[PDB]
């Protein structure tokens, strides 16, 4: 069936989604591609099932104990989390037609298509979470949930395009605009030949950390790199780092996910540009099907590690 609209779409690129054109449209094309295999089973982003998911308390479902609300979207917005930045800045311009979208318009919203009362939620910056002390599985509780979820998928069927470009507006603001600070705070700006953003925006969308690149400035001064290009030297770098990352139970605690972080270097490796999504599907049927795969390191000694959070 068809997808949601490209992020080559006039109304997406350019306009709601990487405002500064740091990366073609053929690099966005491969990258949010590659991004998604780990994450969906396939490099077919625009798939309209991630797009439109919706699911009250995943954690719960799946016996992990972090409370994070309603799960929504292709990247996962929670409800306890990135919720008010998505809502204030996204869905309320977007799909709602409002500026100045403030915690107080946020609660409305919430009164409004759950029914509860103002005073049981929490609305904050950190949340909108409907009766905050009641047990996760109480009833009233999971139906307020469920109400959130259903207005946010009454937004997918009634406006699909002006929710989708929320979305892909949220993964802008929250996702590429830190991973584009991150990586100007190191001295990397221009990404047409060595399209780093491409390695860098992945490890943001899984640990929402990419700030934390900023030790890579240590690596250098120490002189780690030798003979490898900057470029080069800090792809590996950051591999390494989220490789070290997922691996860990003190970390991210995903170790049969480790191999995303060694795919996206074998890409930018086969294709520095990263900007064919033919050389992802190649990699990925090569190196990793079935969603697995090893990640080995690179061994290089690196002076400082990433302090993640």
């Amino acid at each position: 069936a068809a997808g949601v609209i490209p992020v080559g779409d006039s109304r997406v690129y350019g306009a709601v989604f990487d405002k500064g054109r740091k990366l073609t449209v053929n690099q966005w094309q491969a990258v949010l591609s590659m991004d998604a295999y780990p994450e969906n089973g396939t490099t077919n982003y625009q798939e309209v099932g991630p797009w439109r998911y919706c699911e009250v308390d995943y954690e719960a479902a799946q016996g992990i104990s972090d409370y994070r609300g309603d799960t929504f979207g292709p990247v996962g917005v929670t409800t306890v989390g990135d919720f008010p930045d998505y809502f204030k800045k996204a869905f309320a311009p977007y799909v709602l037609g409002k500026s100045n979208a403030t915690n107080a318009d946020m609660l409305a919203w919430g009164v409004q298509v759950t029914g509860v009362t103002a005073g049981n939620f929490q609305a904050d910056d950190t949340a909108l979470d409907p009766y905050p002390s009641k047990s996760r599985s109480d009833k009233n509780k999971r139906a307020a949930l469920t109400k959130i979820c259903g207005a946010l998928q009454s937004a997918f069927d009634t406006q699909q395009d002006k929710y989708v470009m929320s979305h892909y507006a949220h993964i802008d603001q929250d996702k590429l605009v830190p991973v584009l600070n991150a990586l100007k705070g190191i001295g990397f700006t221009a990404f047409d030949r060595y399209n780093l953003v491409g390695l860098a925006f992945q490890v943001q969308v899984n640990t929402g950390s990419i700030g934390s690149i900023s030790a890579f400035s240590s690596v250098k001064s120490a002189g780690n790199c030798g003979s490898l290009s900057a470029e080069t030297c800090f792809a590996t770098y950051l591999t390494d780092q989220y490789i070290r990352w997922l691996k860990s139970s003190s970390l991210g605690d995903d170790p049969d996910n480790c191999w995303r972080a060694s795919m996206a270097l074998d890409i930018y490796k086969k294709d520095p540009t990263m900007g064919s999504v033919s050389v992802v599907n190649q990699v990925i049927n090569a190196s990793y099907p079935g969603n697995s795969g090893k990640c080995p390191t690179s061994g290089i000694k690196w002076s400082k590690n990433m302090s993640w959070q």
